[PDB]
């Protein structure tokens, strides 16, 4: 199949916003990670492909995805990248552990509907 950019935003993008939507949990992920304003100088030596909401926002608007799949490697990056470099007792690595609760309940039947 070859998927639209607009379809695959007009499908995808309510699983997102779902994530945005969470209070407190995504706080954390709503902006990309500035590693010098958190002072955490580190992060990219750990995270050598960052992800976060915003941009994977910009990338259905701006059609960067050929296929559904690259969207949810793009959630999952973001995800696995909390579990990678937070301890496990983190309000991050707790808040990135509820999102990909919330996640896995949207993503399914619209990754189903889109096949
Ligand atoms: C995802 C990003 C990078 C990472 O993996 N660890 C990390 C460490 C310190 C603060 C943060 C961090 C970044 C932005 C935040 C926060 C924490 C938070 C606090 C509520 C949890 N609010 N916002 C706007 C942080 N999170
Ligand atoms: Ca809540």
């Amino acid at each position: 199949k070859i998927f639209k950019p607009e379809e695959l935003r007009q499908a995808l993008m309510p699983t997102l916003e779902a994530l945005y939507r969470q209070d407190p949990e995504s706080l954390p992920f709503r902006q990309p990670v500035d590693p010098q304003l958190l002072g955490i100088p580190d992060y990219f030596d750990i995270v050598k492909n960052p992800m976060d909401l915003s941009t994977i926002k910009r990338k259905l608007d701006t059609g960067q995805y050929q296929e559904p799949w690259q969207y949810v490697d793009d959630v999952w990056l973001m995800f696995n990248n909390a579990w990678l470099y937070n301890r496990k007792t983190s309000r991050v690595y707790k808040f990135c552990s509820k999102l990909a609760e919330v996640f896995e309940q949207e993503i399914d039947p619209v990754m189903q509907s889109l096949g």
